[PDB]
């Protein structure tokens, strides 16, 4: 009758955050009877907000800043790849225990695996932020031979290097970043992991782009623009592209999986982002 | 944007209850970016919930079976016509303090302000559970005259008559129910606040329907059917009738109005319930 499945996300400040839309036009496209909750929560908040999804009977929540290291004091179990990041977005809700999960370095992943495998391949990351860390630790545990992570500051690249060194199967290296980085011979995977390009059409990471072969998969995180100069200008080069909205919708996905066992319409996510962004 | 000003209920079970739906439809015809999330909250998780509600930032929330009293373990406040029921069905979230109301008897005179005034009125309650206190009290606050209240466990109308006596300006009279009895002639408002009727067509209360008069105002408490035996039996006697379902919808914009100070369109409402049902 009149239960609807909850979901939702704690998070401060929430106003714009477009997952709520996103989650519940693939909620309506499955004709499920589910609803994504969007709550402003505060650091003094966020043990009683865990508490209240639990009593209230949600099935799973998100955790956006500034919430994600906090959270982890709240939770029952912590996943492989959240232990590692040593950060949660994504916990579901189990008779009563709550279950940690990392999935920023997940969207990506999916997206990546609709053109190749990660396993074996030699991958540059630009960047040293939460996405980059995800990114490079679902990498390694997806059987990557080596990651570089590229950064102004070195030693953020290096934090994230030595995490791939000591916790995973994979190499991890540190580069500084300085003018326009030229992709190591034999680079299978680029990844822009900066904001350089986020809502502007006309920026791009500092990247030498004659240092890319065709055969180079190339992918942004930047949601907005999806099509960003850098992605436009790769694949100009002839290169495959994976862009970032598509990561989010991926995201999306992995945690109503996780959350309901249910696979939501990637094309009616991907479309409600697109019409919000314009 | 994407935050909602969010309002909700707790209570168990919750599935049957229609609450969500009507007042979002009212949220939705007003404008209001709002949103009435319907939770299952079982007894051991109320006082976690209602920390939740606080932590979420919500604004208002409902209480249902089986909540009502032991929210007041959570209040911070409690308004006068909830203080004196003892119970509270609908609390609002200002500034981080929950403050307590009971409207289990204000959608009822709502309704009974459409056809006339509570003051000076003679009144009969059928049944002591329920909104029967609810409904006595806030009749006594608005100027009744006299409630008399009628139950099979004589000790639980009791209890209500001596509430009205001691704490308010009105006459209250315990009535133990044996089967049909004549109404006194002067009774100016009949009200069921029984459960009987309640999802069944031909189940009504005992009473003497011959005892109405032309001005009797008969009153059902039961939303569903709105219409039940007990009304259309006095609708054919001639006498006007109230509707459960008036009610509910009555209590839903007293509730926003509380939380939100924005008074809701109750033909949505109604018609939303109407449709449901």
């Amino acid at each position: 009758g009149f239960r609807s499945i909850l979901t939702g996300s704690f998070s401060t400040p929430c106003a714009d955050n477009p997952t709520v839309a996103m989650v519940e036009a693939g909620y309506h496209h499955a004709g499920l009877d589910a609803r994504y909750i969007n709550c402003d929560v505060k650091a003094s908040g966020l043990a009683d907000a865990v508490k209240g999804a639990k009593a209230m009977e949600w099935v799973g929540f998100n955790c956006s800043l500034p919430h994600k290291v906090a959270v982890l004091d709240h939770l029952d179990d912590i996943a492989e790849s959240a232990r590692l990041i040593g950060a949660v977005n994504c916990v579901a809700i189990r008779e009563g225990k709550l279950i940690g999960h990392n999935t920023d370095g997940k969207g990506f992943l999916a997206s990546l695996k609709t053109v190749t495998s990660p396993a074996g391949k030699r991958v540059v990351i630009l960047g040293a932020g939460g996405a980059a860390r995800a990114i490079a630790v679902e990498l390694a545990l997806a059987g990557a031979a080596h990651i570089t992570i590229v950064n102004r500051d070195a030693s953020k690249a290096e934090t994230i290097a030595a995490l791939i060194n000591d916790k995973t199967e994979a190499t991890g290296e540190a580069q500084a970043w300085s003018g326009k980085f030229s992709l190591p011979t034999g680079t299978d995977i680029l990844i822009n992991a900066t904001s350089i390009g986020l809502g502007d059409p006309n920026a791009a990471p500092p990247v030498e782009m004659g240092s890319l072969t065709k055969e180079t998969v190339v992918a942004d995180v930047i949601p907005n623009p999806p099509q960003t100069r850098f992605l436009k200008d790769a694949k100009a080069l002839g290169c495959t592209t994976l862009d970032g909205l598509g990561m989010l919708v991926n995201q999306g996905v992995i945690g109503v999986e996780i959350w309901l066992g249910r696979t939501l319409d990637s094309a009616v996510m991907a479309q409600t982002l697109e019409n919000i962004f314009g």
